């Protein structure tokens, strides 16, 4: 309703002057028809035609939006109905085709030459098409263009053409208000009227009142044109909108176009096209021909004049006056590009017109390069704004990197950091804030996280929306992602003080890792994995960037935000993780021990992690998997001992007999030092011996395998009042134990107890250890008062041996092939779980069922429950109960009872059961278990994999006694915490400089290695290289084909000059 | 569907035989229990919702067909190995 | 549902016929058997349009060697 209360139409009123046809009035409509001032007398009222067009027929369906207009309307409130009703964003680029009215064909090759180079150009930058609207001439090349671009391209190009409403077709048609109007594409050859090109995007239709005449729409477009080039564009340099003019053929008018265009301030470059004829070729004639602009001598001027009066058929007089009016044009020879079919004229229209824009724009290469990054050319900026000797001012190449990184263009940072841009003289402090608080470029949840850690530190509530994201904030964010002990250097007290005191001191040393954060955070991955390749630290940066993404996946998948947001978050750390992989792979063929020294050494910029920390983690399986990660994992395991030869047998007889342990080779003082924080050699082998992960671990095996046969012993053998010797020495280890599990519950990573025990409850192996600690306290308190708890307490020692058993079974799982067996077994438990609902389903039936016939009077007693599920539950495991399936009854065999009624079913139904259990459900848990066995095992050996680090670090973090001495060990702790009172978990390396510069520069080899080498499989595969063959023999045999127009052309010159002579 | 209304009907034979006296009491009685092991595979029916249970129910219904055959093979050596040993160990014996 | 929202949900069904019928036709195209055929194609008409300007460049050779010796 805003349209017809904005916008205004007029109507032909008048006295009807018949001129030259009685019924033709000066509007040219029909004498009984009717319902500027001067002859037509129109008025003025609200709009009636607006709406949307159907396109019928013509192949394809395209609507197209459509308004009428008057022809003196404001071209800012015309502006402003294609900004807000039409929702059309500003163009990057105006391009205006002028033409010739009368229909023309052209060559082939021209046609689609100039067809693929305008939907190229509309495509890559955005731009707006500007044509005359109705189907005839240029306009129809520009359909068929169009048609070619709905054929191969998904480009919305926008089009909207500017024809006079009484020209048009079937004006009747198109009469609504907001209402969707279907409109016929044939057009009748007899009628003067024609219609509306078909694949056009929006009509600024407008109407001076006549019908059938023209020039009711060159003004109103022109004023159009020059107001939208008044907008300044997006980039906010200082220029407008850049308008470039596309003329293809032309007649008369086209030339006194091109006069006002080059005649305005500001000048409108124009690219002309050769071949078409008419106009275009006689401005081409005139461009080849004209040595210094204006300068012209008589026999080029007498050939111009004589094409003209030819090509044309004018007079002497206005061949000469076309003369003088394309003088005046070439006095401004420079802004005019002329586009040549073949040879050297750019062999493309659009590196014609993005050049021509460029130099028409004339300005400096910082006002060049931002037009080039609003069109996302990098090509184009490459080949015309970097070229040599090119002069740039100071300071604007990092302006143009800035605004390059806020519209995500990784292109244009590539190509800016190859010409001379370097990162750690451009980030700054304030730099990267302005980076995290831009606005441009795709979506994040960046906002979301601030507004969680702010409700979080300040519990305010929803941020303002002017609010300016400090790089604390970000800190926070990285901070509570990361999750567990990780600290930021943005929340450390330097950078705080640095923040504080100003808000190359404020220049990064690693502006790779800010911009690799910066981009992993607000979700750009072409940007983020640009910058994983650039830089040092490359398996961190990989490894923080995997954890992040999932982190960042799980918030928003918790927050109830759009899925697709946490599937290619998802995604990404999908992506980084197996970057971090392949960089993994590639360490480990180029030198084993400097990959460990990668994944060992202490990350500085990463809160003092170790890469091994951020994969474990991430919970990334394939990391740890991997062979470097495990034999890692194994000299961990192995501590300051060489040995590595029959394993198992030597540390066991170094705790048991120990003078064995000086026999034993140890390991260097500086070969491997896995450290937490950074007779003397008998004391030094005897410590390094006993506090190796290994030896403690199996130190605890001998000392579980002999409390579990003390055990068995307190539990076969009765005792007395007072508990044995031996029953003394469990309850010692039980009390023992259960102090070691709550000084586990203390000593872990979080700070707050409720996340202690809920980190801690993870490890079910755990939480059952302190349930059966907890059954044997109740067993022990019942056990010793008098009779009958003490068989009660007795009782409970026996289910606590069922436990300590299937714990045997968890420690079985340290080794290589009992361990995964041990997670299959635990995998297949849920299968049998469902062949038990089954079986419990027909074991009830059948019990119910025989329980029911053969016991016909029977009280109410729990003993009709226990005889459900007693026989029919043992008849499953080889036992039918054979003297009961069917006795002697109701004879005299002694006097028999009599026969149950209908106790003959009980063996027919017991014969079912029978065979559906036995045969049916047994038999097809074997096969569950047998098609599902294969990815359970392979899901089994590499959890198995990751969890030997759990394995290691909580053996590395264990005292040294085994739990019946460990109250030893309990005591020192206390008595050293007292002591550090009165007055970092985990094993990194703590290397030096010179070999951190050592491990760096393998870190940039083993990545050049990685990324060259996948370039190299890339363009050797075998698609790559069929592609390759297939672009490069159609661009030859279409070349080729001109080489042989050529050949035909010189035969037939030879031929003539043989003639000649 | 019309396995329930068959043991509808079974039921409502089971009940005119149990409101009965003796001897039929006891023979509704015996409707009863069959017309329970029904009941107890319409819960496997009821189980059928579940993501997990229900491809495991149609998964038993297609391994019946296989089972049949098996029925029908062992069969044929059940009732060959009955009849040798029933005639061998019994040679004097009335049809019965 | 409503007129409006009928419309919205058939402007999306034609977004969706357009998309799949147009990823169908550039998975066609850019498939190894197709590029494969469509390069044998334009190298065998290549080849035999290709020996006709040969025969042309032998008589273009002929007429200039007797054109030289003319003049
Ligand atoms: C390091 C691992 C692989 C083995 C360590 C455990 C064994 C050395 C322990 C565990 C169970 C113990 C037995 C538990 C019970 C008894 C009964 C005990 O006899 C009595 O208490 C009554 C008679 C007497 O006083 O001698 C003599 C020791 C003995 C055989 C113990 C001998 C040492 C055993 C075999
Ligand atoms: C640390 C634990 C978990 C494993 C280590 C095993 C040994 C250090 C233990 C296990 C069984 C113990 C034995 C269990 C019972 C006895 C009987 C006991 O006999 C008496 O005391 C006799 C006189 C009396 O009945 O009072 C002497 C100690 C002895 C051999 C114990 C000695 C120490 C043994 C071998
Ligand atoms: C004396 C009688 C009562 C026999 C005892 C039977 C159960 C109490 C035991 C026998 C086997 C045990 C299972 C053996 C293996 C595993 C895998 C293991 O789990 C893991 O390693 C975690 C990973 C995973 O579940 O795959 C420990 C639990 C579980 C299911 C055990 C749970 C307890 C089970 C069923
Ligand atoms: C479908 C399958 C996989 C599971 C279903 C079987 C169990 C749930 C059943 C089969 C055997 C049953 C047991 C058989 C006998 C007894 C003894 C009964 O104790 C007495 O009757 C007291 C002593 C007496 O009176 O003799 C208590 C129930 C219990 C443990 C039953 C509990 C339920 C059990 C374990
Ligand atoms: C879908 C499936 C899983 C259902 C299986 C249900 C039955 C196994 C339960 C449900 C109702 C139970 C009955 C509910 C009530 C009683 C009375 C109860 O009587 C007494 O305890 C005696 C009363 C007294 O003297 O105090 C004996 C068990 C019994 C028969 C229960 C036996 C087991 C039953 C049949
Ligand atoms: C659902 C699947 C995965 C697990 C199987 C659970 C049930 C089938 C079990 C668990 C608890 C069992 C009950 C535990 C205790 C008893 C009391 C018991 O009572 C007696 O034996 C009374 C003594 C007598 O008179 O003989 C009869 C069996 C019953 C009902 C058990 C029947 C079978 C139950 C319901
Ligand atoms: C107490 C005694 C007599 C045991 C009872 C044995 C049978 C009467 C039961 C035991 C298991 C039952 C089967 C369990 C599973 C299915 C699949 C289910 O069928 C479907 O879901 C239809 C699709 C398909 O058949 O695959 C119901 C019928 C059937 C064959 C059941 C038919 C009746 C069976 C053979
Ligand atoms: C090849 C397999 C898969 C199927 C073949 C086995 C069944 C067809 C057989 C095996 C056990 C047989 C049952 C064994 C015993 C009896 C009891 C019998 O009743 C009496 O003898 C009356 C009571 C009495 O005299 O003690 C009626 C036949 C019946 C149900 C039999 C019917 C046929 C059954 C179910
Ligand atoms: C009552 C007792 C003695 C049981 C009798 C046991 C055997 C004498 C029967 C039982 C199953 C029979 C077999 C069932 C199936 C076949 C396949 C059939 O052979 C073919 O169809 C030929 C093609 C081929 O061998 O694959 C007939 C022989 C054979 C081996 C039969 C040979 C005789 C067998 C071993
Ligand atoms: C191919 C396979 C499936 C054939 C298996 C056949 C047998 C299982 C059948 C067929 C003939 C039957 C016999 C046919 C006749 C009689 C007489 C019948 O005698 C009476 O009923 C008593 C007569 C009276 O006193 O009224 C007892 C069963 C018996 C032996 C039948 C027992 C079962 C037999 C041997
Ligand atoms: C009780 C079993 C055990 C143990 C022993 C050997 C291997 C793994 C676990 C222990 O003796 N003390 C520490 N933690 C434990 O649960």
């Amino acid at each position: 309703s805003w349209i017809e209360r904005a916008f205004y139409k007029r109507e032909c009123v008048h006295i009807i002057p018949s001129t030259k046809d009685p019924h033709r009035c000066c509007c040219g409509r029909l004498i009984g028809q009717h319902v500027w001032s001067i002859s037509k007398h129109t008025q003025l009222s609200p709009t009636d035609a607006f709406g949307t067009i159907e396109f019928q027929g013509g192949g394809h369906s395209n609507k197209a939006m459509y308004v009428r207009v008057s022809f003196d309307t404001k071209p800012d409130l015309l502006l402003h109905l294609m900004t807000k009703e039409w929702q059309l964003e500003l163009p990057k680029l105006l391009i205006s085709v002028h033409g010739g009215l009368q229909n023309f064909e052209l060559q082939p090759k021209l046609k689609q030459v100039f067809g693929k180079g305008l939907i190229k150009a509309a495509m890559t930058t955005g731009a707006w098409i500007f044509t005359g609207g109705v189907n005839t001439g240029v306009i129809r090349h520009v359909g068929d263009a169009l048609k070619d671009h709905a054929s191969k391209s998904r480009g919305k190009i926008c089009t909207i053409g500017i024809a006079p409403w009484g020209i048009v077709e079937n004006q009747e048609d198109l009469i609504g208000r907001d209402v969707v109007r279907p409109y016929q594409t044939m057009s009748n050859p007899m009628s003067k009227l024609t219609v509306l090109n078909s694949m056009h995007s929006h009509f600024i239709l407008a109407d001076n009142g006549t019908t059938g005449k023209y020039g009711a729409e060159v003004k109103l477009r022109r004023q159009l044109e020059k107001h939208i080039s008044l907008q300044k564009i997006n980039t906010r340099i200082g220029q407008g909108v850049p308008v470039v003019a596309l003329i293809v053929e032309g007649g008369p008018n086209v030339i006194s176009i091109v006069l006002e265009y080059l005649r305005d301030t500001p000048p409108v470059p124009v690219v002309v096209c050769d071949g078409s004829g008419r106009a275009s070729d006689i401005l081409a004639f005139g461009h080849k021909y004209s040595e210094e602009g204006g300068l012209i001598n008589e026999s080029l001027r007498d050939q111009l004049l004589v094409t003209i009066q030819k090509t044309f058929t004018y007079t002497r007089t206005q061949a000469q006056h076309l003369f003088i009016i394309l003088m005046e044009c070439m006095k401004k020879k420079e802004l005019i590009t002329v586009f040549r079919m073949g040879s050297e004229g750019h062999q493309d229209i659009d590196l014609a017109i993005l050049t021509a824009l460029l130099k028409g724009a004339n300005a400096s290469a910082p006002d060049q390069l931002s037009l080039a990054l609003a069109w996302n050319r990098v090509d184009i900026a490459r080949s015309q704004i970097f070229i040599y000797g090119q002069q740039w001012p100071v300071g604007s190449l990092e302006q143009a990197m800035l605004d390059a990184l806020v519209l995500d263009r990784v292109d244009f940072v590539k190509l800016l950091i190859e010409n001379g841009v370097s990162m750690h003289r451009f980030l700054t402090i304030s730099r990267l804030e302005e980076l995290y608080n831009t606005r441009h470029g795709p979506s994040n949840t960046l906002y979301h996280l601030v507004r969680d850690v702010k409700k979080r530190e300040y519990p305010k509530g929803n941020l303002p929306p002017d609010y300016r994201i400090s790089l604390i904030d970000i800190g926070l964010v990285i901070e509570y992602l990361m999750g567990g002990a990780y600290r930021c250097n943005y929340t450390r007290k330097r950078f705080r003080t640095l923040y504080h005191n100003l808000f190359e001191i404020n220049h990064f040393p690693f502006p790779f890792h800010e911009l690799m954060v910066w981009a992993v955070l607000m979700k750009r991955q072409k940007m983020a994995l640009f910058f994983w390749q650039h830089g040092e630290e490359a398996m961190a940066k990989a490894l923080v960037a995997c954890k992040l993404c999932k982190a960042m996946a799980h918030e928003a998948s918790e927050n109830d935000m759009v899925d697709d947001i946490s599937q290619e978050l998802n995604h990404n750390s999908r992506d980084f993780g197996q970057l971090a992989v392949e960089l993994l792979d590639q360490s480990y063929k180029q030198d084993e021990q400097l990959a460990m020294k990668l994944l060992t050494y202490e990350l500085k910029n990463w809160s003092n992690a170790t890469c091994l920390q951020l994969a474990v983690a991430a919970k990334h399986r394939d990391f740890i998997a991997h062979t470097c990660s495990q034999m890692l994992l194994t000299d961990m395991w192995m501590g300051r001992l060489r040995m590595r030869k029959n394993s198992g047998l030597k540390v066991i007889l170094g705790i048991l007999l120990p003078p064995s342990i000086l026999s034993l080779e140890f390991k260097n003082k500086d070969d491997m030092p896995y450290m937490t924080q950074a007779l003397i050699p008998l004391g030094r082998k005897i410590y390094e011996f006993y506090n190796a992960p290994i030896v403690k671990f199996w130190f605890y095996t001998l000392a579980y395998i002999g409390y579990l046969m003390l055990f068995n012993y307190i539990v076969l053998v009765k005792m007395e009042r007072w508990p044995s010797t031996q029953e003394w020495i469990v309850i010692s280890y039980i009390f023992t134990l259960g102090i070691e599990k709550m000084r586990e519950i203390l000593m872990s990573e979080p700070g707050k107890l409720l996340q202690k025990v809920k980190v801690w409850l993870q490890e079910y192996w755990n939480v059952t250890d302190l349930i059966a600690i907890l059954l044997f306290s109740v067993g022990m308190i019942l056990r010793l008062q008098d009779q009958p708890f003490r068989s009660d307490g007795r009782v409970i020692y026996c289910v606590n041996i069922i436990y300590w058993y299937i714990r045997l079974l968890d420690i079985f799982g340290v080794n290589k092939y009992l361990g995964p067996y041990v997670m299959m077994i635990g995998k297949m438990m849920i299968d049998m779980m469902y062949f038990v609902i089954i079986m419990l389903v027909v074991l009830m039936s059948f019990g119910v069922a025989r329980q029911a016939i053969l016991f016909p009077n029977e009280e109410p007693s729990w003993k009709l429950a226990k005889n459900i599920f007693y026989m029919p539950y043992w008849m499953i495991y080889g036992e039918v109960f054979a003297d009961q399936i069917d006795p002697p009854c109701g004879q005299n065999e002694i006097q028999l009872p009599p026969c149950k009624t209908g106790a003959w079913i009980v063996p027919a139904i017991m014969a079912c059961y029978l065979l559906v259990a036995n045969i049916l459900l047994v038999n097809l848990l074997i096969a569950v278990f047998n098609n599902t066995f294969f990815e359970v095992k392979s899901i089994s050996n590499q959890v198995w994999k990751f969890q030997r680090y759990q394995l290691i670090m909580t053996f590395h973090e264990r005292p040294v006694l085994p739990p019946p001495l460990i109250i030893f060990s309990h005591m020192t702790m206390i008595f050293q915490h007292l002591c550090c009172r009165w007055r970092d978990y985990g094993l990194k390396l703590f290397i030096t400089d010179d070999e951190l510069k050592k491990v760096h520069d393998f870190e940039e080899q083993c990545i050049e290695e990685y990324f060259r080498e996948k370039d190299d499989r890339f363009n050797s595969s075998n698609d790559e290289r069929i592609r390759v063959t297939s672009e490069r023999v159609e661009n030859m045999s279409m070349r080729l084909e001109e080489v042989n127009e050529r050949e035909h052309s010189m035969k037939a010159s030879l031929q003539t000059v043989d003639i000649r002579l």
